[PDB]
């Protein structure tokens, strides 16, 4: 029996937490919380590993740790990796160009001036939301009819960049199918629907972003708010408040040019 290691927060081994959940994998987890910082170091030794740290792993004979090491090994046993190494060469490059968003915010979601630091992020982010966005033309996931392990990776990326701003998706109509699509999976959609899925914090209790022991919104930012308008409420089953409109007035009918 697998136990995986790690604190009660979404951090780096939730995509392996999704990936064990979607290949019906039996495992149990030694879940860590802030309380319980001392039970982790007490053992943190104790355990025959090489390379202490969390999230860890035991398959037995397998004392392995290392976030990313163990994700792998887990795809590894089922043959997700790759067949040759052109096609494992994609993997791992779908793989780090997931980690340079879910590392993104994990270098400046600690950070003092996060809020600062935010502005830059988003920045670069609408960018590389293309790269995945313009590879899912005519795919079901990253690659292709099959899934991998960086599906987990971009779906957790995806998730928490919809944290920082919940409107960084719009331009990106394949990859909100994407996720959906993932959520649409039983073994994952079964999952999220469980006390297992651990749904906070972001990264952990003491960062600025994604921490708290609660989600609530409270802080973030919007801005395009400081200009005219475009809202409207008339059927619009919402639930954040960006008022939507209606796409015309009926039909095209061209012309026109307004007043005011």
């Amino acid at each position: 029996s697998p136990i995986l290691g790690y604190w009660k927060i979404k951090g780096l081994v939730q995509p392996t937490r999704l990936l064990l959940e979607y290949l019906e994998e039996k495992y149990e987890e030694h879940l860590y919380e802030r309380d319980e910082g001392d039970k982790w170091r007490n053992k943190k030794f104790e355990l025959g590993l090489e390379f202490p740290n969390l999230p860890y792993y035991i398959d037995g004979d397998v004392k392995l740790t290392q976030s990313m090491a163990i994700i792998r090994y887990i795809a590894d046993k089922h043959n997700m990796l790759g067949g040759c190494p052109k096609e494992r060469a994609e993997i791992s490059m779908l793989e780090g160009a997931v980690l340079d968003i879910r590392y993104g915010v994990s270098r400046i979601a600690y950070s003092k001036d996060f809020e600062t630091l935010k502005v830059d992020f988003l920045s670069k982010l609408p960018e590389m939301l293309k790269m995945f966005e313009d590879r899912l033309c005519h795919k079901t996931y990253l690659n292709g009819d099959h899934v991998t392990h960086p599906d987990f990776m971009l779906y957790d990326a995806l998730d928490v960049v919809l944290y920082m701003d919940p409107m960084c998706l719009d331009a990106f109509p394949k990859l909100v199918c994407f996720k959906k699509r993932i959520e649409a999976i039983p073994q994952i959609d079964k999952y999220l629907k469980s006390s297992k899925y651990i749904a906070w914090p972001l990264q952990g209790w003491q960062a600025t972003f994604g921490g708290g022991d609660h989600p609530p919104k409270s802080d973030l930012v919007p801005r395009g708010s400081r200009r005219a308008s475009v809202g409207s409420r008339m059927h619009y089953p919402g639930a954040f408040t960006y008022s939507p409109t209606p796409v015309t007035s009926g039909i095209g009918i061209g012309m026109s040019a307004m007043g005011s």
